[PDB]
């Protein structure tokens, strides 16, 4: 595997608040073409190849600023994390997967070259939080050449999603009362193709506002995640294949095994 990087891991280097790269930053104007600009997160090391990247997405009114710690979180395990500002801060979930699609077109054709020379433009992710979410999932359907899709804590009017291709990591909040997991996450989950690698996790007595905050529990598994299907690294199916009984764990449900 070609896409493989950095040291073989365990289930403390998952958890790891900092990964084995370290982390460059590049600023990108609002005035990009179709999204609000945000912040690239990229590791600094290029001895061990390109990597794939993964857009972050905000909720509904809110901003990069609450999704910022992903950003040095993951990028320091091997990936280029583009977190970005939408439109307007009233934009719908269709609206942020586009702009989400946007986003990844911007560092495949426009970026800068420190940051272009270091990209993989075939292996890309998408990622957002609430309204983010269902606009995480809005992008798969726009885009199904996408290598993984996590909508955190998402919200969408639309429940049904049985023609998502590519593989979705929902997380859901056990105290959600915004975008309470028996009207979306669990729905949007249950109508995935049972053919495709998916996977639920449940947070114990957590908020919609827990992926905004700093979480060991979501950061592990967001990471073996994109590992897993982003860089087609299979070091990284131990810890997601079987369903993970971390404490802070309330449901999890997968297609288990990949
Ligand atoms: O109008 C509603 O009912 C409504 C429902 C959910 C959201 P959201 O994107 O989950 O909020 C999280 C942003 O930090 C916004 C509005
Ligand atoms: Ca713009």
């Amino acid at each position: 595997n070609p896409y493989e990087r950095g040291p073989d891991p365990t289930e403390d280097s998952i958890e790891a608040i900092r990964g084995p790269f370290s982390v460059a930053t590049e600023r990108v104007s609002s005035f990009a073409s179709g999204f609000g600009g945000g912040t690239i997160y990229y590791p600094r090391e290029t001895d061990e190849g390109t990597f794939g990247a993964v857009a972050v997405a905000p909720g509904f009114t809110a901003s990069q600023g609450s999704m910022s710690w992903y950003g040095e979180r993951v990028a320091s395990h091997g990936f280029i994390v583009f977190t970005i500002d939408t439109n307007t801060r009233l934009d719908a979930p269709g609206q942020r997967g586009r702009q989400l699609l946007a986003a990844l077109d911007y560092l495949v054709e426009r970026s800068d070259r420190k940051v272009r020379e270091r990209l993989d433009p075939n292996r890309l992710a998408v990622m957002g939080h609430a309204m983010g979410g269902g606009g995480s999932l809005e992008a798969t359907v726009m885009r199904p050449s996408l290598k993984a899709s996590i909508p955190l804590t998402p919200w969408h009017l639309d429940k049904t999603w049985g023609q998502v291709q590519v593989p979705t990591f929902i997380i859901g909040a056990e105290l959600d009362t915004i975008a309470p997991v028996s009207t979306h996450a669990k729905p949007f989950y249950e109508s995935l193709p049972s053919s495709l690698p998916k996977a639920y996790m449940e947070l114990c007595g957590a908020t919609h506002f827990a992926p905004n905050i700093p979480n060991t529990t979501i950061a592990k598994y967001v990471i073996s995640w994109l590992k897993r299907f982003v860089d087609e690294d299979t070091r990284y199916s131990q810890f997601l294949c079987p369903n993970p009984t971390d404490r802070a764990i309330c449901e999890y449900r997968s297609t288990c095994p990949y």
